């Protein structure tokens, strides 16, 4: 009850900033998450013992892949913490509860392969879930862990509040399927520009939470340049293994996934900043002005990739 988590001074101050890197000490990541739940939600949101047991089972169900791993989960939850803390009054009690949990869980049991690779491989999961294949699995794994004995962190909610928080988590996780982001942001852009955006409309809130999930999921591009650049190595290590596995099925992979085309990575990053990242943080900043530091950090990293192409590094 009277037991706060506290962090060393440098982490206590920097965890509040959008560009915080959670560091290489894995054993500190559970504590960092509990700290963020306690400040974002309250010390009463969750029974400490249940929350701790839930975090450790979630950790166990992330795999030892280069990028879609336990560090990505906590990193994405920290970006959500920074958004929620900078927008104190815009979100409900259930949303604050559900969204950090959704982010910790959003890539549960990821194997390092895209929805496309599962479909070309003819993986069983692609027959069980014809679209958003991995994201429906991630939500399935979240419910499994919530149902383990002593793991029900939502046990004090009413039946209808419990159904609402699991619906927030389901939509939040499904929204991390980047195939769905393009149309979600176009609708949000039109709604904001014609002045029809209404945060009392549930279908509108759902869309805005979707865009927050995309923004937290991509937050590698909003870090200081040396974090962004070193993280890109882990991203491509997965993509190039997927490309190798495409070649094993007798399919030329897209260039993004072909390690024989490393030289085109800088141009490929420009496309991604211009087609996905910048538009994402731009629309987010229009809807939630205090998230502007994400757009600014993203623009700084776009300018660093432009320098790589100009051979200035
Ligand atoms: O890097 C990412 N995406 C992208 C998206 C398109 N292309 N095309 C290329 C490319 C094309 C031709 C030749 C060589 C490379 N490289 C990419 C990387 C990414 C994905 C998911 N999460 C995050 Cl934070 C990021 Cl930063
Ligand atoms: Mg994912
Ligand atoms: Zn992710």
């Amino acid at each position: 009850g009277l037991m706060q988590f506290t962090l060393p001074v440098r982490l206590c101050k920097e965890i509040e900033l959008f560009h915080f890197d959670i560091g290489p000490f894995e054993n500190m990541w559970p504590g960092i998450f509990v700290y963020m739940v306690h400040r974002s939600c309250g010390t009463s949101c969750f029974e400490l013992e249940k929350l701790c047991r839930f975090i450790m089972s979630v950790k166990k169900n992330y795999r030892r892949v280069p990028y879609h791993n336990w560090k990505h989960a906590v990193t994405v939850a920290h970006c959500m913490y920074a958004i929620l803390q900078n927008n104190h009054t815009l979100f409900t009690d259930l949303e604050r509860k559900g969204l950090l949990i959704a982010c910790l869980c959003h890539d549960l049991d990821h194997r390092g392969f895209s929805n496309s690779y599962l479909q070309k491989f003819d993986h069983p999961l692609a027959a069980l879930y014809s679209t958003s294949t991995m994201e429906q699995h991630h939500f399935s794994q979240t419910v499994s862990i919530l149902q383990l004995e002593g793991h029900n962190i939502f046990s004090t909610l009413s039946s209808s509040e419990y159904e609402q928080v699991l619906e927030i988590i389901r939509k939040a996780i499904i929204a991390t399927d980047l195939a769905l982001y393009f149309g979600n942001r176009k609708q949000l852009e039109e709604m904001y520009q014609t002045g029809s955006l209404n945060l009392n409309n549930q279908s509108h809130r759902d869309r805005v939470i979707g865009l927050m999930m995309t923004a937290c999921d991509l937050c590698s591009v909003t870090k200081l340049w040396p974090v962004t650049k070193l993280t890109a190595n882990d991203i491509y290590a997965e993509f190039w293994a997927e490309g190798d596995e495409m070649k094993k099925l007798g399919i030329q992979p897209i260039p993004m996934m072909d390690r024989d085309k490393k030289d085109e990575v800088p141009q490929g990053q420009l496309g991604f900043y211009n087609a996905v990242a910048i538009p994402c943080y731009t629309t987010l900043t229009q809807i939630l002005p205090p998230t502007e530091p994400l757009l600014k950090a993203c623009r700084d990293n776009l300018s660093q990739w432009e320098k790589v192409i100009r051979g200035e590094e």
